[PDB]
């Protein structure tokens, strides 16, 4: 591929699942690309299978790995030209009165401030190159999502930051967008579903919440995120929706 | 009024600009109203000038300030029907990278965790009374603002946690639904131009972002408060715009 | 009701369902209301059982009877003050193919062109007297709904007239709005029922399409109407859901 | 390139502007594409300029040319992947007053209609293939424009009916997409400017309106288009925007 040739890529959260997908479609667009993920198991066989892909083990949350994380890209890469801000989690279902506080700050930290983190750091570079921003967020940022009230306000969080960020850099050429997948077959959707009274039952759930009656798949968000960096020149603080159209339509008066 | 008779509704940071008039607006309704501020200055005088009104000093962002809040309110009136959250803060205008995490996790605990904060303790008692929440947000949590990353992402938190909450409280007939404002004149609006280069120019642009060329009001913000909490039984987990129209409409290819 | 006193109010479509409890919301807030229908029956009885409502035979598709509207409406009791654009029809379920180009256009018809029409026709008046127009849209406009292309492409139509008219509107201080209710329970809801194979499942499933569990009622539409009317002085341009919160949530990757 | 090989698309509208960069985009991509267009004149040269696409006269809204532009479609290739539906028209700025419906009828013939009447004829075969069906709305359907209260409905019409097929097609495989591009430098921009008392400041307005800085150009929209038809295979029902962020931010109570 040559659609981002001479590119170099930043995926954070890179080493499963939605990042590992967008790992592979930048490499397959002829980038390279730094995998950041704070476990090694699936980042570093990544860096083994992928030419033109290497890890760098950091927790975005930790300002001091993220800091090394960019001094490293552009060390060993000498430019950037492009951060995806994927890593996040989406806590098991929870009732707000079943929530904390401190459970909430703990989310957003990684959710909103390590995709706020590693914006700010590389956004030096990306002036430079002209580059561009793809945070990660969800639909259920949008449209809500039961038993979710901590992540749903994450990601609600991150969208709106996305268009802040974008009138910001706008006028130094940086673009920043976001995507906002709804049921991706991830680990993290299997994890979840298997802590469910019926894991197999929740999965067909979640297949039939869309029209197109499946889940999608991180090579589907993968190829988003390459047109965003890419394609989408005049693209800027855009929500892109990737979600089978599960926001489409409905799912005596007393 | 009798609107919301016989109702005992909580206004965070009810003291001045858009909370006192939310106070009032309720006040003039029939409610019995709680004025929750952490300053004690207009929370008193507005204590004495308005029969029905109470003032109880509470700082949101404290987490035992809120607990006696909540016990005081009910132990001073014995039910408990609507809270808003409407304390919050929008710092002065600031470059991304002039902004901080530290700074950005203060935002978050006032405007996004105080709300959460009150919200969790006054459902147990909304339950009882079939109560609403009404979150006041921003409008630029939905179109973003020059300036503002910290600002602008905890609105776009407030207005996605509105969403996730009306889910999860509905079966229990609890209404969540928020308020997203645009410039509104208050003491911040005002402070805030008085920081700028020309104050004067600030406001006259900030008069005719609308098209209706001018700015709100705290008691049209109020109207739609009571609105929402009053008549508004088949409301939940909407957005309401109160904004002059600033969103709508616009304001050699290379 | 003194909130709406001294002040005319013309309710398309007024005679049952939806229409006639906006004509009703209008009267209990001290309003003089004209019931504008292409039908007699409903219209008429509601005249005689109103104080302050009156009946005039109008098809909203035919630009005479709309002429005639308003000159009747100004000869009777001298002022206009707000349009309310009510009249419009939900086909039965139509498959795409099942839709023809005229269906489509007479649709068009009464759902578009007749708002159009009356709010041409009343604006002059409404600019003498600061008036406002609410346009009555739908929510499947905003996110879509199966088997019904055309009903969806008016309801969007509407939708979008309203902002873009607040934008003309807005220098001589008229106010446009648009109310997207979602299921009510109107004469319609139950004639679409009864084409259904089990219409009592069709209408278990409409309850169940909305987190409070049933279904809205025209009082709270015509409750929204008033708000819109006489108290939400700084909105203009905004689409007020009145859906229970159908639009809200949801409801293996091959 | 090889990105939709093999694939067979119809752009209508070809001949000049947007329509013709979407047809570059896809020839690019090595597909074969089908310019349809009422005039002669700049779709025939294209024809000359281009292998891989053809020239068919088709005035979008005349039925029995739509037809004879789908079976001439499928006579000479064979199949049919894509409908591109860019035909369209803004007028004049017109304000409200200054509008008919009769104009607003002809302006939904083309806009609407031509859309509808296309899909509709290519539905079987778009079935056959998985297809899918990109429409060409506007950013203003969503958040209105001045003086353009019949464009603005239309777009709005066309934004929802990409929600409604997207719903009634998903079972079948076929997804249904729009584009809503903001302001692109294209030959009706420029006709609309001419007629401007300054066509040059209005211009220049036109290129501020964006954050970037600059209109937009039809191979950013041909980009888009080449995105949803070839990788975007989870997405239906969406709204993609094209508009250098002109949707995002804001551009004396009394
Ligand atoms: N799977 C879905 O249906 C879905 C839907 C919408 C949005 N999303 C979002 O997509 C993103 C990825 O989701 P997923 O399903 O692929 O999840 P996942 O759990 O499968 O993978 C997340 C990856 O991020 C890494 N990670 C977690 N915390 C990290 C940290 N502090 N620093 C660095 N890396 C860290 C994990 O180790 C893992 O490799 C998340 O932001 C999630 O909110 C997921
Ligand atoms: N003014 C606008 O144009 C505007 C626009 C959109 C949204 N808003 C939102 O409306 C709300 C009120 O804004 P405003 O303009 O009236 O502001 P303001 O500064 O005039 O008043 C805010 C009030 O909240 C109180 N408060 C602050 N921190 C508090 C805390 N920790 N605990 C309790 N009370 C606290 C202050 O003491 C003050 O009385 C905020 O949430 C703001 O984000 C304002
Ligand atoms: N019922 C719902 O769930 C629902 C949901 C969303 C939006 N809506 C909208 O609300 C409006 C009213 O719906 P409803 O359920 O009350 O319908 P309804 O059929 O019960 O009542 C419609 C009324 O309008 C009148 N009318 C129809 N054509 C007319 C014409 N050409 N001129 C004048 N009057 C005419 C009818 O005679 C009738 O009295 C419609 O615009 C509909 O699209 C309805
Ligand atoms: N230019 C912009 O800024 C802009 C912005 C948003 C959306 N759009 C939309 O993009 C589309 C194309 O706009 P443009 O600026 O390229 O316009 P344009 O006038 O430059 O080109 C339109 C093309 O469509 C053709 N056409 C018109 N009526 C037709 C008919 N009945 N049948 C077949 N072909 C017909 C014209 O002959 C012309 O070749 C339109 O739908 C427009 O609403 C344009
Ligand atoms: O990961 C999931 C997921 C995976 C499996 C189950 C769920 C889930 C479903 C309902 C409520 C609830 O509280 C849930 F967490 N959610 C997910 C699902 C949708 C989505 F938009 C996201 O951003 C997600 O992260
Ligand atoms: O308080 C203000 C305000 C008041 C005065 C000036 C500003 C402001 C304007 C531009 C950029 C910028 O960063 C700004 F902070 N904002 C405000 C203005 C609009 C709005 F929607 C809000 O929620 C607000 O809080
Ligand atoms: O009138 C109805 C209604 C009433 C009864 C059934 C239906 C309906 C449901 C599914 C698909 C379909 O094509 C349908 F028409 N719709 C209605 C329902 C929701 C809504 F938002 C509207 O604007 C409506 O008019
Ligand atoms: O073609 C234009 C255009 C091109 C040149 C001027 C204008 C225009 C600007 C303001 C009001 C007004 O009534 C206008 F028509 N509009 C255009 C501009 C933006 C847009 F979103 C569209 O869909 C468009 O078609
Ligand atoms: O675990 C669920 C799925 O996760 C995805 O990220 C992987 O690409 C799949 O191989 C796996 O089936
Ligand atoms: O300070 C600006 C404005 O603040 C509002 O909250 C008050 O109601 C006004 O009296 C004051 O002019
Ligand atoms: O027909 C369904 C319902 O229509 C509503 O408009 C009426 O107010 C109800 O009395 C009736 O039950
Ligand atoms: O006429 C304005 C512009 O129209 C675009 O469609 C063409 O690609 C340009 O060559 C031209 O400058
Ligand atoms: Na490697
Ligand atoms: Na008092
Ligand atoms: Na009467
Ligand atoms: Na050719």
């Amino acid at each position: 591929g040559t659609r981002y040739a001479g590119k170099v890529v930043v995926v954070t959260g890179g080493g499963r699942g939605i990042g590992a997908g967008i790992v592979r479609a930048f490499v397959n667009s002829g980038a390279r690309v730094v995998i950041c993920d704070k476990d090694e198991s699936g980042g570093r066989a990544l860096e083994q299978e992928l030419p033109g892909a290497v890890f760098i083990l950091c927790d975005v949350t930790q300002e001091d790995d993220v800091k090394t994380l960019v001094s490293e890209t552009i060390r060993r890469f000498g430019r950037l030209d492009c951060v995806v801000n994927n890593a996040g989690h989406h806590p098991p279902p929870q009732r707000p009165e079943e929530t904390s506080a401190q459970g909430f700050r703990q989310l957003l930290e990684l959710n909103l401030l390590g995709t706020y983190t590693l914006t700010k750091l590389a956004l030096p570079y990306l002036r430079k190159s002209q580059g561009n921003v793809i945070n990660i967020s969800s639909l259920v940022g949008a449209i809500g999502q039961a038993q979710a009230v901590p992540y749903v306000a994450t990601k609600g969080a991150v969208t709106a930051m996305t268009k802040a960020l974008a009138l910001d850099e706008s006028p130094y050429g940086v673009r920043v967008n976001c995507i906002s997948p709804g049921n991706i077959w991830t680990p993290l959707w299997e994890e979840l579903a298997a802590l469910m009274p019926d894991p197999r039952a929740t999965i067909r759930e979640g297949m039939l919440a869309q029209p197109l009656g499946r889940m999608g798949q991180p090579a589907e968000v993968g190829a988003a995120a390459v047109f965003l960096a890419s394609e989408a020149n005049f693209c800027t603080g855009i929500e892109l929706l990737v979600t089978g159209g599960a926001e489409l339509g409905y799912g005596p008066s007393g």
